[PDB]
């Protein structure tokens, strides 16, 4: 029904990854060799599937874990730009339907903000996807996290730059995995560890001032905010009348709600909820929700039937599908783009 | 407005522990002294406090960390012991307006189990109120989980008693909290880590099967259920779309949402926000909703007055002010039940 | 996949009477063959899609305009006589899979209260289900509304025989035709009229004190309401605040929240929209709301693929599918009723 | 708390006609003394609310039911003559806190165009407010609505001048107040038959091709859309996949929703539910919904305290509490205009 729509939760693996593929595809997909198809196609079924459901444009990114799981700096900087290079490629075959976000190894913040200029700049990337927190350490059982003034330099490359930042989940790892998740292992990923990394890295920033350090500086979240809407109530409540009576407003200049309205921003992937859509558009507004799919993970199918056939006025059916994205990422015409 | 609410996340302290309260209260109080007087008081500041804002009866706990706090089994089981036989004296001089909640060392499932027996049996206690995991090992760095076959001779007590567990969170110690919540530490608590800690637990219970082998078992949420309503969508996907088809199916027999329906409930504790009770009489349905105020972390007045005057149907004001907790807590007659 | 769902506004007509049944169709099908064999059938098509839905129970009804489009006192009540003979014949057939409401001739108290009282005392009708106000006066212009002393007699009889009665549209006729609706008649019925002229009678029932003489009385409106509870706020507003201080309270002793917790019921006939359920459920609550069709208006496909698979907690759905209507209609078994 | 809001359903009344002032003081306000000095008041009580509640700009109209209760054509002319030329000058006391829209006779469709082209032309006023049709005929029990060919002159002067036309309820008169009203007179008004005028006159726009002949018309509605947007899914329902197919897509080009997105406006007036307000941003949108108040009906307190207050994200708090309006209305800075 609605053509055009624009998604940007949208993976792709390195065909040599086959192994890692097919790993992570036993945790997270019924059916692997599909996945594994799916997931290295670029330019052909992936192509099919989005004539079939109206998506005109998809923002491409690395898949999970990516480069988040390589706690050799010299390794995971030489697979990101190997990555970045490849993608680029791969793009030019439909620059009408495709378009990319970077991917980064995190160990370094002036080297991230490097390679995401080299992405923008040369190739015309639309922002960085990563993937929660950088491994790293002996067996990789340390985080970097990024909010913190060491990484002001790329969040202020970010800005400079103008294009947004998606903190998408990655999966549990080490100490933490063996000491909360491997006696109840069905939990790891959509069901609940994913959301519990992303807010968690996301609040931190907004506790620790990046949005106030850089207030140009955009950030998505897929999964409808990785539970973050629900308490914006509460989070507002306990930042406003209790925690910045006791500190927190040194380094927290603005309500939980105004970093919303100015920086943050949600996408529909996996959540194919109208009754949750209806109650993010009341905590966080439809012109912070973009529609995303969060394919192979998710269908074409399962998505676009449901935002199609959503329950939903025109207007904020627009937006969300299409127009909120063409803005926010700059786009000129592709196909559909004004259909 | 409506009188004879029934309130069910309200905390006290034993006097002699001021040292640890003060120490707790720098963290969630933004006045110490109030806090002091006020998670100390029973019987005439609570009352009070009941007696202007319409609330006839309330189930007291524990504060949190409480004995989850304790990693010396001995002095754990002491300690629980102490607190069931004061409260029960103290709530004797207003048995119209007061019960409590067992206070448990969970160190071990027949000694909890046990001591909730004595409570029940003894005291007439309504049920159980545990701050999430049990702190154990040398230097309390361990957690105890109650999702496995060892806890079933503590749940089938649960059952045999018919009385539900209010799973309540606490702070995140020792490994995880530098790990993940020194470096935003301004999160811990109500505005992220605490609905982490039990919405893992009870979805640990969850998919590890403890409500298949016992479908009577009733557990509470506090703060309008740990962000899980939020997900249920998406968790109802990944389960019988996804891991269902993988494995889960043969420790987990029914849907996240029979779950919701049979044993789980929310409460409205610290989460005064109309906006998201509606979207949890979605996901939930107020059947399975009770009224509850997290006092003295939260002040009656903004409890009752948001739920008062929140604007909703007259059926459910009346369910989750009141009938809910009377039919589940078989609570027949206190002040004001009929008002 | 739910099963054993009850469905009660749902229509047959007389075989003798098909120009009027294809007059009626002309304005409200799209398939006026299939509609024809539809409203006349009872015990093959609508058993055939009944099975096919998980609709285990149906109460029917006769078709609007029904009894009330004749002015004709003495005709109109043969006919109401003929039609309850007629569908208590028919219903014989199946009687674990069909109930009925009495069909009345509404032009005197009395004559309407013996013939209720026959149907459930002799044939054990539901209820009654009337088409809205009843034409009289010489050329059928007068109309004939319930909300007045003068039928105290018959609530007292539904209150009596403990049935409910459903206030179900028709058409505007004569004088109110000409003048609102003649030209724009593409709004006559489901658009917008039928829901004027329901919620005209049942807040004139209300505003009159139908329900302060007679609070045991249950009324039912389909369609979610007739627009109700988009008002709700509005109208209490508007009582509470404004015309019960200048003359309304001396005939209106409840709110109208208060009636619509005791008196007032609605279902989801023709209205198969989740996020207007929802927000009923909010305003009105879900123990107040029942399935239903529209059959054969609407079809068994749309409503009960719509309700199947509507996201909703699983407590709302057991109710509104069917445990509200086999508790306010006392049922006994019937096909899948406990499935 | 939010500064520099638009209103824009406030009424005021001719010093004149203080008899009919009070007769409907008598129907709609419970302290006369008060409304019959706010309502004839502009500069002094008007503007003392607003300072107080954060409004910064008004757009003022005549009460209902003002000049459409007029059948004298002669009479009704210079009335709204007389009208336009009064406000105009009163707003010149304090041109940065009000604007006006036109009143008119809407007995002959040039003589309105002409009056309103007059009225945005010579005063800069910003579109017109009409209640509902117009009286005509010997007696005035005929009425004059404007969803036709004849009126195609006067929607083209409208979009010629690109102002909006605020379709405002009045009170039912004559033989519909006799049939309908009479025997439930407390439900005439913002009860119950307000939005029954209101509704019906707007969808027959809809359905007789206004909209179609004028796309660029924007039409506004108060009280959250007068029940429309409860039943947009029954509405588009019964049109796309029933009347549609009987004739009525030879008139009516769009769907209902379509119309809402490029034709139809609807405000907050008297209708102060977030409950309301969350369901009309589902199936209205935001970008489509505009504070307002319905002065001195309503007091600045309860419409000002409501929204100020309201659990609402930033984004759309600031659209329909003045952006939306600005926009709309090509407003320049007013006081608080961007605060
Ligand atoms: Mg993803
Ligand atoms: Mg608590
Ligand atoms: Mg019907
Ligand atoms: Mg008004």
């Amino acid at each position: 029904h609605m053509l055009g729509k624009i998604a940007l939760e949208e993976a792709f693996a390195l065909p040599r990854f086959e192994e890692k593929t097919r790993w992570w595809a036993s945790l997270f997909s019924t059916d692997a060799e599909t996945h594994v198809k799916e997931i290295t196609d670029i330019n052909k079924i992936r192509i099919e599937h989005a004539d079939k459901h109206g998506v005109g444009y998809q923002i491409l990114s690395y898949t999970a874990p990516g480069v988040q799981d390589i706690w050799d700096p010299v390794e995971a900087q030489a697979l990101a730009v190997e990555i970045n290079d490849y993608i680029a490629e791969q793009v030019r075959v439909n620059p009408d339907r495709f378009g990319a976000f970077a991917t980064l190894s995190m160990h370094n913040p002036k080297e991230a903000a490097d390679e995401l200029r080299r992405c923008v700049e040369k190739y015309g990337f639309k922002g960085a996807l990563v993937n929660d927190t950088q491994r790293a350490g002996p067996d990789g059982d340390d985080m970097i996290f990024y909010d913190n003034a060491d990484w002001d330099i790329f969040w202020q490359t970010c800005t400079e730059l103008d294009v947004p930042f998606y903190m998408h989940p990655r999966n549990p790892t080490g100490t933490i995995y063996e000491k909360l998740w491997a006696d109840r292992k069905w939990l790891v990923g959509p069901p609940l560890s994913f959301a519990h990394g992303v807010s968690l890295h996301v609040l931190g920033m907004v506790t620790n001032g990046v949005f106030d350090r850089h207030p140009k500086l955009q950030i998505i979240m897929g999964h409808l905010g990785e539970h973050v809407p629900f308490d914006m109530w509460r989070i507002n409540h306990w930042f406003e009348d209790r925690k910045k009576l006791l500190g927190l407003a040194e380094t927290c200049k603005k309500t939980i709600r105004d970093y919303f309205a100015e920086n943050i921003w949600i996408t529909t992937s996996g959540h194919f909820s109208t009754t949750t859509l209806n109650f993010c558009m009341a905590e966080v507004g439809s012109d912070r929700i973009l529609f995303s799919i969060d394919y192979p993970y998710e269908t074409f199918s399962d998505a676009c039937e449901w935002f199609d056939n959503a329950e939903l006025n025109g207007t904020d059916r627009l937006k969300i599908g299409r127009e909120n994205a063409k803005k926010l990422f700059k786009l000129d015409s592709y196909k559909d783009s004004s259909a």
